[PDB]
């Protein structure tokens, strides 16, 4: 099934830079990850096999 | 740009349900997530907004 987590807070986000942000998995666990460019808190982002 | 990781290592894998894994950003950066079932070491994800 598809992975998704919704941004909870940005944490650290330089120009031109991904920023670190903590997110929230849907079975409620929340970790920092580095998110594209351009997420802000409430977006969703998925983690998918390239 | 695209935000992606390396898959460092498998930590708890549960039949039918998404593994917690271990990885490690383009920036070296390692960090514990949840990635989609069929992942194995060595294997790219990328994080998306969606």
């Amino acid at each position: 099934k598809k992975v998704v987590a919704r941004v909870e807070e940005i944490l650290h986000d330089p120009g031109r830079t991904a920023p670190v942000a903590r997110v929230k998995f849907e079975d409620g666990t929340k970790k920092l990850i580095i998110a594209p460019e351009g997420v802000k808190v409430g977006d969703v982002v998925e983690v998918k096999k390239v």
